[PDB]
Protein backbone atom coordinates (compact mmCIF):
# COMPACT_ATOMS: atom_id res chain seq x y z
CA UNK A 1 0.00 0.00 0.00
CA UNK A 2 2.96 2.17 -0.60
CA UNK A 3 1.13 3.60 -3.95
CA UNK A 4 -2.38 3.80 -2.41
CA UNK A 5 -0.56 6.08 -0.21
CA UNK A 6 0.95 7.87 -3.07
CA UNK A 7 -2.68 8.17 -4.67
CA UNK A 8 -4.27 9.00 -1.47
CA UNK A 9 -1.58 11.57 -0.73
CA UNK A 10 -2.01 13.34 -4.30
CA UNK A 11 -5.48 12.66 -4.88
CA UNK A 12 -4.79 11.25 -7.83
CA UNK A 13 -4.84 7.31 -9.85
CA UNK A 14 -1.16 5.80 -10.17
CA UNK A 15 -0.29 3.63 -13.28
CA UNK A 16 3.20 1.73 -12.31
CA UNK A 17 4.88 -0.72 -14.60
CA UNK A 18 8.75 -1.41 -13.82
CA UNK A 19 11.05 -4.15 -14.88
CA UNK A 20 14.16 -5.51 -14.11
CA UNK A 21 16.11 -6.38 -17.08
CA UNK A 22 18.44 -8.19 -15.30
CA UNK A 23 15.94 -10.81 -13.28
CA UNK A 24 12.74 -9.94 -15.04
CA UNK A 25 10.98 -9.41 -11.76
CA UNK A 26 8.37 -6.86 -12.17
CA UNK A 27 7.13 -4.46 -9.74
CA UNK A 28 3.09 -3.16 -10.76
CA UNK A 29 0.29 -1.41 -9.63
CA UNK A 30 -2.80 -0.59 -11.69
CA UNK A 31 -0.17 -1.81 -14.94
CA UNK A 32 -3.52 -2.09 -17.52
CA UNK A 33 -5.19 0.66 -16.69
CA UNK A 34 -5.34 3.20 -19.68
CA UNK A 35 -4.12 6.82 -19.41
CA UNK A 36 -4.06 9.52 -22.18
CA UNK A 37 0.21 8.61 -23.04
CA UNK A 38 0.84 12.09 -23.31
CA UNK A 39 4.25 13.68 -24.93
CA UNK A 40 5.62 9.71 -23.86
CA UNK A 41 4.50 8.77 -27.19
CA UNK A 42 7.19 11.01 -28.53
CA UNK A 43 10.19 8.24 -27.63
CA UNK A 44 7.66 5.94 -29.66
CA UNK A 45 7.72 7.59 -32.10
CA UNK A 46 11.20 8.03 -33.14
CA UNK A 47 11.37 4.68 -32.69
CA UNK A 48 9.33 4.05 -35.91
CA UNK A 49 11.09 7.03 -37.29
CA UNK A 50 14.78 5.10 -36.56
CA UNK A 51 13.31 2.29 -38.02
CA UNK A 52 12.11 3.40 -41.44
CA UNK A 53 15.56 6.00 -42.03
CA UNK A 54 19.16 4.86 -42.36
CA UNK A 55 21.11 7.25 -40.14
CA UNK A 56 22.51 9.56 -43.01
CA UNK A 57 18.65 9.39 -43.92
CA UNK A 58 17.86 11.81 -40.56
CA UNK A 59 19.84 14.29 -42.46
CA UNK A 60 16.62 15.41 -44.87
CA UNK A 61 15.68 19.11 -44.08
CA UNK A 62 12.25 19.22 -43.50
CA UNK A 63 10.71 23.16 -44.98
CA UNK A 64 7.62 23.89 -42.54
CA UNK A 65 5.95 27.37 -41.44
CA UNK A 66 3.82 29.00 -38.63
CA UNK A 67 1.28 26.81 -39.40
CA UNK A 68 2.83 23.73 -38.45
CA UNK A 69 3.36 25.36 -34.74
CA UNK A 70 1.05 24.93 -32.31
CA UNK A 71 0.54 25.44 -28.33
CA UNK A 72 4.34 24.37 -27.90
CA UNK A 73 6.84 24.95 -30.10
CA UNK A 74 10.41 25.57 -28.27
CA UNK A 75 13.00 24.66 -30.54
CA UNK A 76 11.01 24.85 -33.76
CA UNK A 77 9.35 28.48 -33.28
CA UNK A 78 13.29 29.40 -33.90
CA UNK A 79 14.34 28.10 -37.13
CA UNK A 80 11.45 28.66 -39.52
CA UNK A 81 12.96 30.14 -41.95
CA UNK A 82 15.93 27.69 -42.07
CA UNK A 83 13.93 24.68 -41.75
CA UNK A 84 15.13 21.68 -39.25
CA UNK A 85 16.61 18.54 -40.11
CA UNK A 86 14.94 15.15 -38.92
CA UNK A 87 17.45 14.49 -36.54
CA UNK A 88 17.20 17.74 -35.33
CA UNK A 89 13.22 17.13 -35.34
CA UNK A 90 13.36 14.42 -33.40
CA UNK A 91 16.26 15.68 -30.59
CA UNK A 92 13.83 18.86 -30.31
CA UNK A 93 10.40 16.46 -29.53
CA UNK A 94 12.93 14.06 -27.06
CA UNK A 95 14.87 16.44 -25.36
CA UNK A 96 12.50 19.65 -25.38
CA UNK A 97 9.01 17.95 -25.55
CA UNK A 98 7.98 20.04 -28.70
CA UNK A 99 4.99 19.83 -29.90
CA UNK A 100 5.35 21.02 -33.58
CA UNK A 101 8.91 18.62 -33.80
CA UNK A 102 6.39 15.65 -33.22
CA UNK A 103 3.59 16.66 -35.24
CA UNK A 104 6.16 17.49 -38.22
CA UNK A 105 7.71 13.70 -37.49
CA UNK A 106 4.37 11.88 -37.96
CA UNK A 107 3.66 13.58 -41.18
CA UNK A 108 7.09 12.17 -42.35
CA UNK A 109 6.26 8.43 -41.12
CA UNK A 110 2.27 8.58 -42.74
CA UNK A 111 0.76 10.26 -39.53
CA UNK A 112 -1.15 8.55 -36.51
CA UNK A 113 -2.25 5.71 -38.11
CA UNK A 114 0.82 4.99 -39.86
CA UNK A 115 2.29 5.34 -36.61
CA UNK A 116 -0.82 2.91 -35.10
CA UNK A 117 0.47 0.25 -37.60
CA UNK A 118 4.16 0.07 -36.64
CA UNK A 119 3.34 -0.04 -33.26
CA UNK A 120 0.90 -3.12 -33.95
CA UNK A 121 4.26 -4.76 -35.99
CA UNK A 122 6.67 -4.33 -32.87
CA UNK A 123 3.95 -6.41 -30.84
CA UNK A 124 2.00 -3.37 -29.49
CA UNK A 125 -1.68 -3.85 -29.73
CA UNK A 126 -2.77 -1.24 -26.32
CA UNK A 127 -0.86 2.11 -27.41
CA UNK A 128 -3.43 4.07 -29.76
CA UNK A 129 -2.11 6.62 -31.26
CA UNK A 130 -5.01 8.95 -33.76
CA UNK A 131 -5.17 12.56 -33.05
CA UNK A 132 -2.05 15.34 -33.47
CA UNK A 133 -1.05 18.24 -31.10
CA UNK A 134 -2.65 19.73 -29.75
CA UNK A 135 -5.99 17.81 -29.69
CA UNK A 136 -4.24 14.32 -28.39
CA UNK A 137 -3.87 16.01 -25.14
CA UNK A 138 -7.94 15.90 -24.80
CA UNK A 139 -8.96 12.74 -23.61
CA UNK A 140 -11.93 12.58 -21.29
CA UNK A 141 -12.26 9.28 -19.26
CA UNK A 142 -13.20 6.22 -20.14
CA UNK A 143 -11.89 7.01 -24.00
CA UNK A 144 -9.05 5.28 -25.50
CA UNK A 145 -8.05 7.35 -28.06
CA UNK A 146 -4.66 8.49 -27.52
CA UNK A 147 -4.11 6.28 -24.17
CA UNK A 148 -2.01 3.38 -23.47
CA UNK A 149 -1.08 1.55 -20.43
CA UNK A 150 2.17 1.33 -18.05
CA UNK A 151 3.32 -2.23 -18.93
CA UNK A 152 2.70 -1.57 -23.11
CA UNK A 153 5.11 1.56 -22.64
CA UNK A 154 7.24 -0.15 -20.57
CA UNK A 155 7.14 -3.49 -23.44
CA UNK A 156 7.31 -0.87 -26.68
CA UNK A 157 9.96 1.24 -24.95
CA UNK A 158 12.23 -1.91 -24.21
CA UNK A 159 11.66 -3.55 -27.55
CA UNK A 160 13.10 -0.02 -29.51
CA UNK A 161 15.87 1.13 -26.77
CA UNK A 162 17.06 -2.41 -25.63
CA UNK A 163 16.11 -5.43 -27.67
CA UNK A 164 15.86 -5.95 -31.62
CA UNK A 165 13.31 -3.67 -32.83
CA UNK A 166 16.56 -1.59 -33.79
CA UNK A 167 19.76 -1.85 -34.67
CA UNK A 168 22.61 -0.50 -32.24
CA UNK A 169 23.48 2.54 -33.88
CA UNK A 170 20.03 3.87 -34.05
CA UNK A 171 19.65 2.43 -30.02
CA UNK A 172 22.20 4.36 -29.25
CA UNK A 173 20.80 7.41 -31.02
CA UNK A 174 17.70 7.30 -28.91
CA UNK A 175 18.98 6.28 -25.61
CA UNK A 176 21.44 9.46 -25.78
CA UNK A 177 18.46 11.56 -26.89
CA UNK A 178 16.24 10.45 -24.10
CA UNK A 179 19.56 10.51 -21.57
CA UNK A 180 20.07 14.24 -22.33
CA UNK A 181 16.47 14.84 -21.50
CA UNK A 182 16.04 18.65 -20.45
CA UNK A 183 12.82 18.19 -19.08
CA UNK A 184 12.39 15.05 -16.53
CA UNK A 185 14.00 16.42 -13.53
CA UNK A 186 11.69 16.37 -10.95
CA UNK A 187 9.92 13.53 -12.04
CA UNK A 188 11.76 9.79 -12.15
CA UNK A 189 15.05 11.08 -12.39
CA UNK A 190 14.35 12.57 -8.85
CA UNK A 191 13.33 9.54 -7.33
CA UNK A 192 17.07 7.75 -8.50
CA UNK A 193 20.15 8.31 -6.77
CA UNK A 194 22.63 10.93 -8.36
CA UNK A 195 24.68 9.40 -10.56
CA UNK A 196 22.55 5.83 -11.83
CA UNK A 197 21.94 7.26 -16.10
CA UNK A 198 18.55 7.19 -16.40
CA UNK A 199 17.21 8.21 -19.74
CA UNK A 200 13.23 9.40 -19.82
CA UNK A 201 10.45 11.26 -21.76
CA UNK A 202 7.77 13.12 -19.65
CA UNK A 203 4.49 13.96 -20.55
CA UNK A 204 1.21 16.07 -19.38
CA UNK A 205 -2.64 15.99 -20.65
CA UNK A 206 -6.39 17.03 -19.44
CA UNK A 207 -7.04 15.49 -15.99
CA UNK A 208 -3.89 16.57 -14.89
CA UNK A 209 -2.25 13.96 -16.66
CA UNK A 210 1.35 13.71 -15.32
CA UNK A 211 3.49 11.04 -17.21
CA UNK A 212 6.98 9.85 -17.30
CA UNK A 213 8.73 6.69 -18.88
CA UNK A 214 12.40 5.68 -18.47
CA UNK A 215 15.55 3.17 -18.50
CA UNK A 216 17.33 3.13 -15.44
CA UNK A 217 20.35 2.00 -15.26
CA UNK A 218 22.06 0.65 -11.36
CA UNK A 219 25.28 1.27 -11.21
CA UNK A 220 26.13 -2.11 -12.38
CA UNK A 221 23.18 -4.65 -12.89
CA UNK A 222 20.92 -4.49 -15.93
CA UNK A 223 18.86 -1.83 -16.58
CA UNK A 224 15.29 -1.01 -15.57
CA UNK A 225 12.58 0.00 -17.55
CA UNK A 226 10.13 2.10 -15.42
CA UNK A 227 6.46 3.54 -16.66
CA UNK A 228 4.53 5.94 -14.07
CA UNK A 229 1.68 7.53 -15.59
CA UNK A 230 -1.12 9.61 -13.32
CA UNK A 231 -4.22 11.18 -13.74
CA UNK A 232 -6.81 13.13 -11.71
CA UNK A 233 -10.54 13.13 -11.72
CA UNK A 234 -10.65 17.37 -13.12
CA UNK A 235 -10.60 18.09 -16.43
CA UNK A 236 -8.67 21.49 -15.34
CA UNK A 237 -7.22 19.82 -12.30
CA UNK A 238 -3.05 20.60 -11.91
CA UNK A 239 -0.59 17.66 -11.48
CA UNK A 240 2.29 17.64 -9.06
CA UNK A 241 6.10 16.35 -9.91
CA UNK A 242 6.41 14.58 -6.82
CA UNK A 243 3.86 12.31 -7.16
CA UNK A 244 6.07 10.43 -9.95
CA UNK A 245 9.43 11.36 -7.81
CA UNK A 246 7.67 9.53 -4.95
CA UNK A 247 6.31 6.25 -7.00
CA UNK A 248 9.95 6.01 -8.86
CA UNK A 249 11.27 5.79 -4.50
CA UNK A 250 8.91 3.25 -4.22
CA UNK A 251 9.95 0.98 -7.13
CA UNK A 252 13.46 1.47 -6.56
CA UNK A 253 13.23 -0.02 -3.15
CA UNK A 254 10.58 -3.07 -4.33
CA UNK A 255 13.61 -3.86 -6.39
CA UNK A 256 15.93 -3.82 -3.66
CA UNK A 257 18.45 -1.18 -5.86
CA UNK A 258 17.44 1.40 -2.72
C1 LIG B 1 5.20 20.23 -19.71
C2 LIG B 1 4.79 19.59 -21.01
C3 LIG B 1 5.32 18.44 -21.51
C4 LIG B 1 6.18 17.47 -20.70
O1 LIG B 1 6.40 17.75 -19.56
O2 LIG B 1 6.60 16.52 -21.28
N1 LIG B 1 5.15 18.04 -22.83
C5 LIG B 1 4.37 18.72 -23.88
C6 LIG B 1 3.00 18.06 -24.05
C7 LIG B 1 3.02 16.56 -23.76
O3 LIG B 1 3.02 16.16 -22.63
N2 LIG B 1 1.92 18.61 -23.24
C8 LIG B 1 1.01 19.42 -23.78
O4 LIG B 1 1.22 19.94 -24.87
C9 LIG B 1 -0.31 19.60 -23.03
C10 LIG B 1 -0.16 20.29 -21.71
C11 LIG B 1 -0.46 19.80 -20.44
C12 LIG B 1 -0.08 20.74 -19.45
C13 LIG B 1 0.43 21.89 -19.98
S1 LIG B 1 0.46 21.88 -21.68
S2 LIG B 1 4.09 20.47 -23.52
C14 LIG B 1 3.74 20.36 -21.75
Amino acid sequence: DDFAKLEEQFDAKLGIFALDTGTNRTVAYRPDERFAFASTIKALTVGVLLQQKSIEDLNQRITYTRDDLVNYNPITEKHVDTGMTLKELADASLRYSDNAAQNLILKQIGGPESLKKELRKIGDEVTNPERFYPELNEVNPGETQDTSTARALVTSLRAFALEDKLPSEKRELLIDWMKRNTTGDALIRAGVPDGWEVADKTGAASYGTRNDIAIIWPPKGDPVVLAVLSSRDKKDAKYDDKLIAEATKVVMKALNMN
